[PDB]
């Protein structure tokens, strides 16, 4: 089978079904792998993002600090300022660990959101393409919709075509997770 990509406008909620899509490859006995950022609220205000692995380790991402004054670059998304190193911290080996056998048991990568960053999107070109080049891994992420310039990170992707694209709505916005699954279960069990 391919690669799938959720699309849609965001909105929130396509973040769980692939969390429920990484519940039940596991229950499949398919040991998924990859990161997923959460919305880091201690007691219910937003005060910056993680990266979970699904080893359960979780990075810094961002966190509250000045805009970058016109002199010294730092990376400002709306308020807080992310850096490429909160996510090389666990969003590097992850997307690659290990190879050799083949045959029986392929691999799934996980990375939620793959739009926000168009900008500041170094290591991913990278780390990205380096798991793309692997025969057993199963990218499975979410990147926005195409509208107007070229995200330059989900150009790496965009290159491929051959992957599955899923327009969320909000109104089957529950349904998509086994129709995802049906797309990556669609190689050989």
């Amino acid at each position: 089978a391919r690669h799938v990509f959720l699309t849609g406008p965001p909105g929130v909620g396509k973040t769980t079904l692939i969390h429920k899509a990484s519940e039940v490859l596991k229950s499949s006995g398919v040991p998924v792998d990859g990161f997923y950022t959460e919305e880091v609220r201690q007691g219910g205000r937003r005060i910056g993002f993680d990266v979970v692995t699904l080893s359960g380790t979780r990075g810094p991402l961002s966190r509250v600090g000045l805009e970058p004054p016109p002199g010294k670059r730092e990376c400002r998304v709306g308020q807080y300022v992310v850096d490429l190193t909160s996510f090389e911290q666990l969003a590097l080996p992850v997307l690659r660990n290990a190879d050799c056998s083949s045959g029986p048991g392929q691999r799934v990568c996980v990375i939620d959101e793959i739009g926000k960053m168009e900008l500041f999107s170094q290591l991913f070109i990278q780390a990205v393409r380096q798991t793309l080049s692997t025969p057993g891994t199963i990218i499975l992420g979410t990147i926005p919709v195409p509208k107007g310039k070229p995200l330059a990170l989900v150009e790496e992707i965009r290159n491929r075509k051959d992957v599955k694209v899923f327009n969320v709505t909000k109104e089957n916005r529950n349904h998509l997770l086994p129709d995802i699954v049906t797309c990556v279960q669609s190689s050989r069990k």
